Formats: C-alpha cells, sequence, structure tokens
C-alpha cells in the first residue's frame, strides 16, 4: 500500500495528465469457437521512462461439452474440456519486453483446530431384590480437524519470462450428486473414474447415461470467458518502431469412457486426448499508436 | 490513523503539489528464469527534508519443480524450491539510507474456547418376570479448543539493517491428498516424510510417483511473483549524487527422494541441498533523477 | 463520529489550508541492531492555539534470537527477546508538552454461551425365548462456552505523563508443534516449561533440540518494527523556541536453559535476563521548523 | 440516515463555509496521574441559531494496579481502579446548555438457538449358541442455545441533565487463567472471590500470589484512555459572553485481600474503597473564541 | 437505490444550490429528567413544490430505576422503565402533513436448519470360555434447529397519522445472570417472575435483594438516549405561515415487587403502574424560517 509508508496515495502511480489512445480488436474462430479479443491502450508519459502498452484479453472460449462416439448400448465415450489456456508471445529478435501482470499466484490459507477433551461418569445400579451396584470411568480424546476451501477451477500463471507470458485454467476437482469430490486421477475398483458418472448400475442406453451438463460446472459446457491483463515496455529510443505480437487460446480436452463390465458402469479417463490453438499475430505501431490486424 | 488525532487526513503525507519522474527497468536471466523487475519513482517535495526514492522490486521467481535424476524403479530425486528471497544491498561506504518498507512482521492471533458440561440420567428397567430396576448417574467434562490460521508459504522481513534491507518467504506447511498437513521435518517411522508422496505403496516406477505438480501449492511448480516496496532517501546538499544499488533475487531449493525399503515407499528430505543467486548493480544519478542499468 | 453530532465531518480537524514542512531522520545502532527512524511533520494553522509536532517512531528492532551458550549434550541456552519498548522523554525544565498518541489501550470482547437439554429414551428388549424387557430413562445437560481471540503479542500503553509517554510489546503466550499454548510461567512437573522444546524426549544434541525460529512467531528472530505516533504541542509565544527530545528503543531479553536430567529433557524459564537500551538525543527548533541530529 | 428521506447526504449538517478557531489545553496532576486534554472547537455558522462549542476531553487516566499493603505470608492487599468518571459541569446561574454528546447507551443483542431431536434405534444380537435377540427404541431430544458478547469494561453514560453531562466506565467481569470469567460479587464457598487469584493453593508468600498485570486487562495496570464529545450550545444575543467550565476525572479503586484460613488461599473484595477526584475549572470567552486556564 | 434504474445517483435528492438555516432549542424537565431537544433545519429548494422541515428529536430521557418503596425483609418493591416513548403531534385544523420519517419498521429474519443422519454399526463379542456373540444395529435421526438475534429492546413505530407520527421503544426481554432470558409475562410456579431478582433463597434484606442495575441493560438505569428525524411539509401558497409543534417525551414505569412466602423470594409484575408526560409546544414561523419556543 503506498499509504503505508505516508506517500500520498496515488503518487507513485502513473497515467496522470495525458491521453491515452485505447482500442479494440474482435475476430472469431469458428472452426474452434473461440470468442478471442483484445482490448489495448497506449500510454505514454512524459514523466515515465519508457513507452506503455495494455494488452487485455478478454476473449472467450467455448466448452465443447458433448458425447463425440456411442457405440451401442456397450460402451459410449465423451469429450470435455479439462484445461484452458490463453498466452502471449514475441519475437525472439524484438526489443519489447513483458513488464506485468494482474492476475499472479497467490498464497492459501488453511484452518486449523485442535481438541482435547476430558470427562468422568459414576452411577449408581439398584433393582427390586436390593442389589445395588456402582461404577466409575473417565475417558479422554483428542482431535484435529482441518478445512480448507478448493475451487473446481483453479487460475494459474505459468513461468512469465521476458518474451511471452501465459496464464493456465485447469480442472482441481468436481463435486457430482452431492457425493464426494472426485478428480480426473480419481479412481474405484468396483466402479471406477465417477466424475461424469449418472447412475452407479443404471439400466438406460449407454451413450444417455452421462450426467447432465446444467449439473455439471458452467465452464464445462457453456465456456469460460478469461479476464488477463499484461504491460508491454518499449524504449522511446528504439530504431524501429514496428512491433509483432501473437495471441494463443490452445484449448484441452480429454476422453471419458464408459464401460458396462457385467452389471454396473465403469469409468475411465485418458487425461490430454485432444488440443486445439488458435494462434492469431498482431501488429504494433508505438509511433501511430495502434494495434491493427 | 492520522484522523485519530484530529488531524486532517492526508496532511502529514508527502507527494503534493510536486512532479514524479518514475520509470521502469526488465531484465531476464535465462539461467536461473528469474523475470526481475523494479519500479522506482523519484519523490523530491520542497517541503520534505531529504530527497526519496521507492524501489518496488515487484520481478518474478520460476518454480524449478521437476525430477532431477531418476535410477530406475528402485529409487528416484526431486528438487523443489523450499524458500524464495529478495534484497536489496548498499555500498558500505554510501551516503544513502533505507528509510521504509511495506511488507513488515505482522502480530498473529488464534482462537480459544473452553467448555464446561454437566450431565445426569435417570432410568428404569422392568421385564416380563415383573424385575423392576433403576440407575441413576452423572457425568461432568471439560474441553478446550484451539483453532489458528497456518499459510503454507509464510512471507517474513529479515531484520533490516541501514545499508540493506532483505525479504523471505518459507514453506510452511503443505496438505497432500487431502490428508494431515506435513513440513520439511515431519517424520513417519514407517514410510518417512510422506509430503510429495503420490501413493504410499504404489507399483508403479520410481519416478512416477510423485505428486502431481497441479495439485501442489502454485507457486512450488508455476513460480512466486514478489511485491516489496522500499524507500531510500539522501540528503540534498550531498557532494556526490550518484548511488550504486545491488538487487539480489536468490532462491534455495531442495532434495527430495523417494526409497523402496521392501514393500512401501519411504521418503527423506535434504534441506538446503542447492542455492541460486542472481544479483545485478544498478546506478542512481539523483542530479538527473533517473535510474539506468 | 464528528458526523453523529450532526457537525459536518472534518469540520473539526486540523491542518486545513496551511504548509506543513515534514522531514526524516535514520540512524542505526550496530551493537544494538536498532533501525530507529523518526518521522516529524510541522503543523502551525493559524487558527489553531498551539504550534503542533508529530513524531511517528516507525524505525526497527532486531529479534536476536540464537542459543548464547552450549555446553557439551548435558545442556544448552537460549536468549529470545521477551518484551520491546519504546518512549519518548522530555526534559524536566521543558515547556512542551504530549497532547495526544495514537495506539492506546483498546477493551477487550469475549464471546459467551450457555446450553440446556433435555432427552428421553425408551427401548423393548426381546428375545428367542420370548422375554420381553423395557426400559425408560431421561437426562439433562448444562453447558457453559466461552471463547475469545488472545494474541501472541500484545501491544499496550504505559502510563502518559505530560513529560514522557511510552509504548511497549509483551509476549502474551505462544502455541508450539500445534499443542496447547504455552507462556513464561507455564510449568509441567514432569518436563517443565515446555515453550521452546522440540522434542520431548530427543536423544539429539543439547544445543541442537530447540524450536526452528521459522515456527516460531515472526517478531522473535526477524524483529519487530513498530508504528506509533505522538503528537507535542508548545506555546506560540514561548521565549526559548528550541526543545530537547530523547528516543529510547529498549529491548528486553530471557534466558531458556534445557537440561537433561536422567531421560527427558527439562526447560527453564529466566525473565528478564538482560536489557538492551539504546537513547539518541534529537534538537528540535520551532522557529525554522525542523528537527536536526 | 439524512438520505433515507431524499435529502442529500450532508445539506442538514452545520460547519459549512465558515471557519473554526479549535485549540487545545494540557495540563498533568502529578497527585493522581491523570494526563487530562481538552480539545475544543468554536463553530458559529451565520446560518445557524445559536453559537457552538465542542469540548472533547481526550485525556487519560492511570490504572494504579498494585499492592498497597503487605503483612507477612499470612495475609496482603491489593487496589485496582473499579471504575472510570469523566464528567462535565456548568455553573447553576449559568446561560449555556449541553446539547448533545456523541458516545451515549446502545441497545445490545443476544443470539438464540431451539433445537429439536428424533431419533430411532434397532439391533439384532446373537451368539455362538444360536440365541437371538432383538431391541427397538427411541428418543427425543430440545436443546436451547443463547450466546452473547460481555465486554470487560461496559462504557455508560449517566442521566444528562442540561447543566451537566457524564459519562461513565465500570468493571463488567474478567477471565482469569482460561477459567469462567469472575466480577465483583462473585463468590465461591471454599475459596472465595478467585478474580485476582494467581494459585488456588500456592505456598509462595502472600504478597506475590497475585495475578500478572500483563494477564490481566490492559485498562487495569496501563490506564484507559477516554475519547467523549459533548457540544455546548449558548444564544448570541447574551449580555455576558464569559461562560465557566469544570471537568471531573475521579477514578474510583477497590481493595482485594487474600486470606490464608488453614491450606488453601481465601480472597474478598471490597468495593468503593477510595475515590480520587481532580477538577479543574476553566473559563470560555465566547466574544474572543478562545478557552484559556 | 436510485442508480439501479440508471439514473445518476443524487439526482432524485432534493437540498441542492439552497441555503438551509438550521437551529436548535434545549429545555430539560427537571420534575421528569427529560433532556428534550430538537434539531430543526428548513430547505426550501425553488425546483421543489412544497417547503421541507425536518425535525431531529434527538433529546434523552431518564431511567429511573430505583426501590420506591422498602417494607421491612418481608417484602420490598422497584420501578423500573417499561417503555420509552416520543411522539410529534399537529393542530387538527392545520394546515401542515407530516411526509417521512427514517426509523421505521422493518422486516425480520430467522434462520432454519434440516438434519437427517443415518447410522450402521456391529460388533464382535468373545471371552476367555470362547463364546462369541455378534451385534449389528442401525438408527436415524432427523433435527430442526431455528435461531434468531432478539435485541433487549425493540424499537416500534406506531401507525402514523398526517397529523401525527409517533415512535416507541419497549422491553423485549433480558437475561438474568447468564440464566434463561425472562420478559414481563415470564412466570414460574414456585419462584415465579425471576426477571430482577438477585438471589433465589438469598437471606439478606427485602431492599437489598436485587439486581445490580450495573449488571442489567444500560437504558433500565443510565436512561435511552432517542434519535428520530421527521420532516413537515406546508404549501408555500397557505395564506397563514405560522404553524404549532407539540412535542411529547413520555415515558412509562413498572411496579417490580419481591415476596418471601415461606423459604423463597417470590417476584411479582405489575405492567404499566405508572406514567409521566412532558408536553412542551412549539412555534413555526415559515415566512421568518425559525422555530422558537
Ligand atoms: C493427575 C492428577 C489426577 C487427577 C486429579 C483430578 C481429576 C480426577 C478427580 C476425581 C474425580 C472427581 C470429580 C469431581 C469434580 C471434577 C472436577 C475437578 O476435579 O476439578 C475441575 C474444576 O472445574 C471446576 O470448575 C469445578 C467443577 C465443579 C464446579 C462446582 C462449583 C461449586 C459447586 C456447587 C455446584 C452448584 C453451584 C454451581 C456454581 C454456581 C477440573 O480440575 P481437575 O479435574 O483437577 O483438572 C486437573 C486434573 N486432570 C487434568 C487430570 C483432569
Ligand atoms: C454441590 C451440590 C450438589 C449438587 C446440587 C444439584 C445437582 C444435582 C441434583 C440432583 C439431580 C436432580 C435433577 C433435577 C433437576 C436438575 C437441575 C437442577 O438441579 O437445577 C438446574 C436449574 O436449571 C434449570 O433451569 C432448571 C431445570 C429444569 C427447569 C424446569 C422448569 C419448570 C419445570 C416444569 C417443566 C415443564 C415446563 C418447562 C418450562 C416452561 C441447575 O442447577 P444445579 O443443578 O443446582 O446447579 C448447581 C449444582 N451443580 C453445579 C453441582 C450441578
Ligand atoms: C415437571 C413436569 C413433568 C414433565 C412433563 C413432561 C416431560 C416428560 C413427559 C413424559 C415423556 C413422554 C414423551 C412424549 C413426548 C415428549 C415431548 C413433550 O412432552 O412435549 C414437548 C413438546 O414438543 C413438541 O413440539 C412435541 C413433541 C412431538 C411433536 C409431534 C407433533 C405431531 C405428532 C405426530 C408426529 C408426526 C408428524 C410430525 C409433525 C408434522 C416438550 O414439552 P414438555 O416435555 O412438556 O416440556 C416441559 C416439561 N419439561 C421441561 C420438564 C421437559
Ligand atoms: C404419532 C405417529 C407415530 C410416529 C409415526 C412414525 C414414527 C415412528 C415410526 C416407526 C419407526 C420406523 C422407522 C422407519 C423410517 C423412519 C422415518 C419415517 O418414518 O419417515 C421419515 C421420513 O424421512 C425421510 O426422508 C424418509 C427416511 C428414509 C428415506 C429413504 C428414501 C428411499 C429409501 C431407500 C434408501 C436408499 C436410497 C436413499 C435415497 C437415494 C420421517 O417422518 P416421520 O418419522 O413419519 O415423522 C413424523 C412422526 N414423528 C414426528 C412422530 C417422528
Ligand atoms: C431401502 C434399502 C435398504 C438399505 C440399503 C443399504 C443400507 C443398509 C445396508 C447394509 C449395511 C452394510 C454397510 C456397508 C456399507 C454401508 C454404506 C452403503 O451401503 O453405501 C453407502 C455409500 O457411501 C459410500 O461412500 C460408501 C461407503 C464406504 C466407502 C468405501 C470406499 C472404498 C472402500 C475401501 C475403503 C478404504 C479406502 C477408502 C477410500 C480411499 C451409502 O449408500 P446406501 O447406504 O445404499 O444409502 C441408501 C440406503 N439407505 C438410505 C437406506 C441407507
Amino acid at each position: 500500500a503506498d499509504s503505508d509508508i505516508n506517500i500520498k496515495t496515488g503518487t507513485t502511480d502513473i497515467g496522470s495528465n495525458t491521453t491515452v489512445k485505447t482500442g479494440d480488436l474482435v475476430t472469431y474462430d469458428k472452426e474452434n469457437g473461440m470468442h478471442k479479443k483484445v482490448f489495448y491502450s497506449f500510454i505514454d508519459d512524459k514523466n515515465h521512462n519508457k513507452k506503455l502498452l495494455v494488452i487485455r484479453t478478454k476473449g472467450t472460449i467455448a466448452g465443447q461439452y458433448r458425447v463425440y462416439s456411442e457405440e451401442g448400448a456397450n460402451k459410449s465415450g465423451l469429450a470435455w474440456p479439462s484445461a484452458f489456456k490463453v498466452q502471449l508471445q514475441l519475437p525472439d529478435n524484438e526489443v519489447a519486453q513483458i513488464s506485468d501482470y494482474y492476475p499472479r499466484n497467490s498464497i492459501d490459507t488453511k484452518e486449523y483446530m485442535s481438541t482435547l477433551t476430558y470427562g468422568f461418569n459414576g452411577n449408581v445400579t439398584g433393582d427390586d431384590t436390593g442389589k445395588i451396584g456402582g461404577l466409575i470411568g473417565a475417558n479422554v480424546s483428542i482431535g484435529h480437524t482441518l478445512k480448507y476451501v478448493q475451487p473446481d477451477f483453479k487460475t494459474i500463471l505459468e513461468s512469465p519470462t521476458d518474451k511471452k507470458v501465459g496464464w493456465k485454467v485447469i480442472f482441481n476437482n468436481m463435486v457430482n450428486q452431492n457425493w464426494g469430490p472426485y478428480d480426473r486421477d480419481s479412481w474405484n475398483p468396483v466402479y471406477g473414474n465417477q466424475l461424469f458418472m449418472k447412475t452407479r448400475n443404471g439400466s438406460m442406453k449407454a451413450a444417455d447415461n452421462f450426467l447432465d451438463p446444467n449439473k455439471a460446472s458452467s465452464l464445462l459446457s457453456s465456456g469460460f470467458s478469461p479476464d488477463f491483463a499484461t504491460v508491454i515496455t518499449m524504449d522511446r529510443k528504439a530504431s524501429k518502431q514496428q512491433t509483432n505480437i501473437d495471441v494463443i487460446y490452445e484449448r484441452v480436452r480429454d476422453d471419458y469412457q464408459l464401460h458396462w463390465t457385467s452389471t454396473n458402469w465403469k469409468g475411465t479417463n485418458t487425461k490430454d486426448k485432444w488440443t486445439d490453438r488458435s494462434s492469431e499475430r498482431y501488429k504494433i505501431d508505438w509511433e501511430k499508436e495502434e494495434m491493427t490486424n
């Protein structure tokens, strides 16, 4: 906090008394259904040291959650997005550099609780025949309790090198039919991986026996809208004022297959089955303060 | 709070009615993968007593979480970052001084709860043969409950001397596979240190039997992005207006080795195995209000 | 709240339409490792009655947590900071006076909860031979639950007299290895004071058997950064416009010794073993609105 | 809330477009250790109807927590502050009046919870000899739970008459050694009042066997800093423009004595033992807008 | 929320670009100890339709909690305030009207929770003689939990007619000596109403055996400070510009009597015993924008 140093709040910020020429570019890849978008802003403050440029790759990525193949009632498949990714890269011989990026890895906290209990007991037993009995007892108990919050999808920031920076979204785990949370590597010897399982021993058709997309998480079927911000700085005395950028919106799917062995349904997961990449190259003109492509 | 003294809020702050010449420097160490960055700001308020300069060493440090060595299925190793560090130092004969630093040690709180319970009981027992029995009893219980929040990574501020100040990030403990939180010194006589253990008695290959990086904390594999702020003040009447600074982004790793003894997997940890340091020297020109290197 | 009286917020504050000449002084005591700092601000509002001056003794104090003496494996010592202190004093014959101070003693609250429970029970017992039995019973229970938050270090404000004001930080208690919170006066007949105890009956060397500094609280090893604010007012018609101030950053340590009696480790604490004081005298010139020393 | 009536926020406030001549007075009573302070502010808005004056009696009161008398090991005494008080009074024949006061009595809330439980049970018992037995039972339970927050010190506002207004701080109850909260009237037939008791049956000296001041609440030993605000209004056409005020900072202590009867320590409390009052008379000049004394 | 309609926040408010002539009136009724106060404000916005006037009857009402009569040790009485009231009324033939009032009745919410539990059990019993026994059982449980917050004093708004509007404060219930909350109609066949009962079977004098005022709620003994706001609007073309207002601060007490029957103390409550009213008539001059009386 800039105010915790006695520095007046906002003194160290940049962007005062300057005109920023923003813009927008929208392009849709019908083949992959990735409504990618970039929102940039040229900031050139005379009090600064280098020209600035912030790229907000808002865009949007489809879910692609459907049964790709069905083979009778014996077995059927299913493809779902395991992880979403978006990254920005620059030419190796280029002069511009990546400075900052808002969504970054953050430390996680977990609660903890220890319980210690003492106890005592004593009773008198008697009956019609006049027998009298006694009982004295005691007990101790110790208990450790740990709780934490684990989101279904956990955003991560891949190691940002100078020339390229890339984010990532993965599938931590999901809760199905109010049962214990499952994940890709969850296994059960009898049923197997029950992540996307409708009924344990249903008699319906193989393809029909799948978890409803509405019940599952919104990202899987309805897509995930990203919001990542990066800032690019380039020296104001550079001989060449043209820069090239590349934007990637790759998405990784998985294969989920149900198998009827003799009585119950069995499920198996094949992580990293298909990968779809949609890369477009943009051009930057620092002199004209415009990104067009 | 400046407002709790009846002083109008922000009156004691510095930076009003002045022009601040900010800047930026970005350099990447491919050898160590440390995308270090410094964001400075020259504040020279005539109402102040000394020139000011705030260095925000945002930067970023890679994770370097991989199996460095594998030796068949008998055993395999693993290297992970135990602690991240970043510090700023000045020449001993220099005249500038360190004034403040935002992230600082903070007191920690823990809950507490004491429980006391009384009880009474009485029942009548009878059967077909007409036997009637009685029972009177009582019990007491006392319970102490203590809970607190312990983050996986706990930031610390090393003893800040005048010439140098240094922060630190360490590995408090981690939760594995929803089991009890482990740490570097955790030991189990049968299995041993089970921090990064995939399966207790899995039959897979030695190298494969490791916790997935996605399951583990984000910092270990995807790196840690620091945000530390320091302010440097130098007298306005100093004969020499040039100052030299040094920035360090050292990172410490550890060695984790799994051993198959006869049936189960055994794990051992060797703290402070390797250390990587990447120091760069910057130059400060108070007269020109610019940091270049 | 000034707004709860219908007075417009901030009307009663002081510091409007005036120029404040702030400053800074930094000095480091290598002998004691106390990076003391003072940040002042001269406020002289014509609408006010007396000149004002606020001293923010931010500074910083080292931890000094190390094993001072080791004597073989039989026993070893340990010195840790029991309490931190910082206070401001004025000459007895001086004319300036202490007005206010932000961090002040605050009331503490504790939860409370009373539970009352009734119960009834009735069962029928029968067997193969046709015997039928009955049982009717009842029970009552009363329970008192009390929980509160107790920080490890509890800041206190010593009785502020006109000429001097002094704060204080003490060691309330600590939680070790997720066990019951201990404190200086905690005693156990078998083991003794187990505050800084690594293992109850470890076979390692005497000096090695100590709690890791990382596990313990951050203040003990990495130091404590204070932030206390005071305001000094002096009459504007005083004949002499020069004032002298004294700043103290005294820190108190303790001695902790482990003793191996026959099988287990025994620990004893000797409170108030050593005291370190580092006092520097500053000079105030109200006429020139500057503090220099 | 002025905004809940559709009136623009702050429209009804007073203090706009006016100059307020604030001030300060500091005086210390070494005899009683009461660093009393008054911070006033003259508000005279032409749009208003009467002149205004707000007195903020911040000040500070010492704790005075020490063993006043010790008589061997048989018994010893102890004096602690039972209640703090501060009030403002005006001459009976005066014309000024008390209008408002910020800290005022507030309603208190308490939680509540009712629990109802049904239960059923049935088991089959069998042994090697083939005997088969059954058991069917049921139970009901009702539970009332009530919890609330009770601070150690509870501020109160004495009945404010026109000429004088007075606040009050009392000792609600305290928690000792993590045991049940005690208070002045708490009594135990065996031990007695165990409020400030160190050990139930300790063998140390009578004077030494007292609760450490650090463990007890901060107010008792380190003093209590008050913050009460009052506003005084006087007609602008009054013939006499001079007004006299009186400020009181009375503090009430108590006597606590431990008695060793035969084996254990016994404690008794004598409420309202001593009272200390420190009254100073200030003078107000509405015409000159200044309070001096 | 005016901003939820897309209307810019504060557009519909009234009071912009206008001068408000506020005021104040203070009068104390020594007979009843009711430090009544009214704070008004004349708002006349040309963009408005009618003249406005807001009356904030802050004032303050004493508690009057004392033992009115004592008759030996056999029995004694006690008078406490059951309910506080404040209302504003206008002449029937008057033309002004009541528009709004801030403190208004609000809906109350209560939590709810349903619990369902299944259970199974099975054990094997064996002894030295080789007898082996078994036991299999199961159980079910259902539980409804409801909790809510009930303040001791619950403010209410009486049916506001055009000519008069009146608020009300009543005594919902109180918690005594950490026991179940009692109220006026609470009855116990053995002891009776135990609201203000010190000891169930104490041997002290009848008058002394009362709950300490400090333990009870602050309002009962130390008084209640009200804060109610009303706005009065009168047409700008009215022939007569003078209006009369009446302010009432009536307070209702109760009689509480303890009776020693043979062994224990018995308590009875007589609701609505005495009523005190203190009405003063104010005069309003819209033309001069002043309220004087
Ligand atoms: C290693 C040594 C061996 C163990 C020694 C003793 C244990 C076994 C004894 C033997 C079993 C006998 C049981 C009797 C009572 C048990 C509680 C007790 O002993 O003290 C308790 C005090 O906690 C309290 O607050 C007191 C409990 C009742 C309070 C009643 C107050 C007034 C009574 C009138 C009521 C009406 C009015 C109510 C108020 C208005 C707890 O203390 P402790 O138990 O000594 O705790 C240390 C020991 N331990 C950790 C191992 C458990
Ligand atoms: C050291 C001295 C020895 C112990 C003495 C006594 C204990 C053993 C006795 C012997 C065992 C006999 C058990 C009988 C009852 C037990 C509760 C009791 O005694 O009083 C309880 C009062 O708490 C209440 O609120 C009353 C409980 C029922 C309320 C019913 C209200 C109206 C009844 C109609 C219902 C329908 C309508 C319901 C309402 C609309 C608790 O008080 P205590 O228990 O005296 O607590 C101090 C003692 N102790 C700390 C050691 C526990
Ligand atoms: C000092 C006097 C002696 C004690 C007198 C009685 C106790 C011992 C009796 C004897 C033991 C016999 C036990 C029978 C029931 C116990 C509960 C009971 O009595 O009333 C309870 C009412 O609470 C309820 O809400 C009712 C409980 C069941 C509700 C069923 C609703 C419809 C039934 C169809 C279900 C299907 C559909 C469900 C709905 C859709 C509680 O009231 P109480 O218990 O009278 O409380 C005062 C007494 N006490 C404080 C001392 C405990
Ligand atoms: C005054 C009248 C006398 C009392 C009448 C009955 C009580 C004693 C009877 C006699 C004792 C016999 C016990 C049998 C069951 C007890 C529960 C029951 O009766 O109904 C419960 C329904 O609550 C539920 O939700 C149903 C419980 C099981 C659900 C199973 C679903 C599918 C089964 C397949 C499982 C696998 C798959 C699971 C799902 C995927 C509760 O209703 P109630 O108990 O009627 O409540 C009113 C009565 N009472 C208030 C007095 C309690
Ligand atoms: C109306 C019909 C009659 C009732 C039919 C059955 C009840 C009585 C049966 C008869 C009693 C026999 C008891 C056996 C088990 C009871 C639980 C059970 O049946 O299934 C449970 C599944 O919940 C789970 O998640 C499974 C429980 C254990 C998981 C173990 C995982 C791997 C095993 C290795 C462990 C090591 C590694 C662990 C993992 C790494 C609950 O399902 P349900 O009970 O069928 O619920 C519906 C029925 N009911 C509502 C009426 C209750």
